[PDB]
């Protein structure tokens, strides 16, 4: 019986870190279901879905770990157990940089429920002093019915921040 | 006298993760510069720059401890590309196996090139016999090393019987 692993990895980026994860599991006939990986600022981090016809993952870290030391893994079994009502949407946001805009708008997200599932920010400083572009892009999830009051909050945000804000709903 | 520090988060997955961070963060004066997330089967990781007037992390690593009970936390001072780097779409689709995914990424090492962005998924048929496997990737190298890296994806088209297709980003 095949039984489905949540590994997670993490450490300092360099070449072939993917490469000696997948190897490794090759050569335990362990195979990748889904797998999403980010790289940043010279650090390195994965979490992938991994099946393998055995009980328990002991033999997945420990290959691993032999494969990628000094790495920080962990794997644990697939989870078991959100509202069928629950829908995603493509959220996005541009203004100019401040100290407060990912606070401010994580936190309607996280007041309102909805899940984070893709995110990532960038700033761009422009060719001259005195102002930083602020870039974000998300897929969240959340109940559909939320959608307007969602909206109504983010547009506070865009007013108090001068940030301009998209929420679409994915289809 | 603002410096750069690079900070990795990984912990389970829930409602309220990036704003328990980024509150802990304003609260100590540190800026996000960049972030990236990602998110699979109930785990979370996260890997974000951030800007503070710090000689060290010890504030940063402190404040997101707290913030982040359960979560492995690690904070460190962050710093160049050359001229003929590239980046390139890497995508790759046809009949899953065991042995593409090692064998994509074997190419890619042994050329040296790096992998910014990498997610792949399965997607079973209705019945059964058949999973599309999929991978799309952000990677860089110099463009000298196109035709080559082509011609190594080739044969990993010939041995699995997928479509790997690899164009320079606009």
């Amino acid at each position: 019986e095949t039984q489905s692993f949540v590994v997670s990895v993490a450490g300092s980026d360099r070449v072939g870190i993917v490469h000696d994860f997948s190897w490794a599991l090759k050569n335990i006939s362990a195979n990748v279901e889904s797998s999403r990986m980010a790289c940043l600022g010279g650090d390195f981090a994965m979490i992938v879905l991994v099946s393998l016809n055995a009980k328990d993952g002991k033999l997945i870290q420990s290959a691993l770990e032999s494969a990628l030391p000094g790495f920080q893994i962990s794997t644990r079994r697939a989870s078991s157990v959100v509202s069928p009502d629950t829908r995603e949407y493509e959220l996005y946001v541009e203004g100019p940089d401040s100290e407060g805009i990912v606070e401010a708008v994580t936190a309607v997200l996280a007041k309102k429920g909805a899940n984070i599932v893709e995110l990532e920010t960038e700033t761009l400083p422009a060719p001259f002093a005195g102002f930083t572009l602020f870039r974000m892009g998300s897929r969240v999830a959340f109940p559909f019915p939320l959608y307007q009051e969602v909206v109504t909050a983010l547009s506070r945000v865009e007013e108090e921040f001068g940030v301009d804000i998209d929420l679409e709903e994915v289809v």
